[PDB]
Order: C-alpha cells, then structure tokens, then sequence
C-alpha cells in the first residue's frame, strides 16, 4: 500500500532473457506453424473463430519495440500462440502436436529462467 512495498525483484535482465527464450522458440524444430502470422485471406474460419492471432515474429517485434511492459505480458503472449493452435487444430494433426510441443518447451524454460 502506501509507502509499504514488497522487497524489489531485479527485473533489469528480464527483457534479454525473454529474448534468449523466444530465439530457442524460434529455432526449435516444431516452430514452423508458429513463425508468421496465419494468413487470413487464405486460411477459411481463421479470421472469425481467432479473436486475437499471435505468432512468434508478431511477439519478436513487440518485444524489440517496447510493447511489453512486463514479462507476464510477454507470457500471456507466447501462450496466447498455443491457445489459439489448440482452439484450431484438433490434437491428432502435425499441427496440433507441434503446439503442445512447445507449450511444454516454453514452461519449463520459462519456470528454469524466472521461478
């Protein structure tokens, strides 16, 4: 409250680690349908059904931009990706796969660096 704060965190590394996180995103093998945002003009029901499309250049350019303010942000963001896969793409399919692939890579990294 008031003049009464919690120890302060260093968050001073945080915006370089996030950074390191998603280039091994970005790298990983299972990555490809995740790179570019969906094309909307040539994905049928994408559009309409998706409220809010992320990909992982979209979260690449807001993080060199300062468009994050805080790293919670930056992980509702890359969940945001795997969330929007599996509203998509049923469990059974190479895409469906590849997300929860990644959802798993991501929150170890993201537990191993920050928790």
């Amino acid at each position: 409250s008031m003049s009464v704060k919690k120890p302060k965190r260093d968050d001073s590394k945080d915006l370089a680690l996030c950074s390191m996180i998603l280039t091994e995103m970005e790298t990983h093998e299972d990555a490809w349908p995740f790179l570019l945002p969906v094309n909307l003009k040539l994905v049928p029901g994408y559009k309409k059904v998706i409220k809010k499309p992320m990909d992982f250049s979209t979260i690449r350019e807001k993080l060199s931009s300062g468009q994050y303010p805080n790293l919670e942000t930056f992980a509702l963001d890359v969940r945001l990706v795997f969330d929007n896969c599996e509203t998509f793409n049923e469990d059974d399919s190479d895409i469906g796969r590849a997300g929860h692939n990644m959802r798993k890579y991501f929150e170890k990294k993201w537990t191993d660096t920050f928790k």
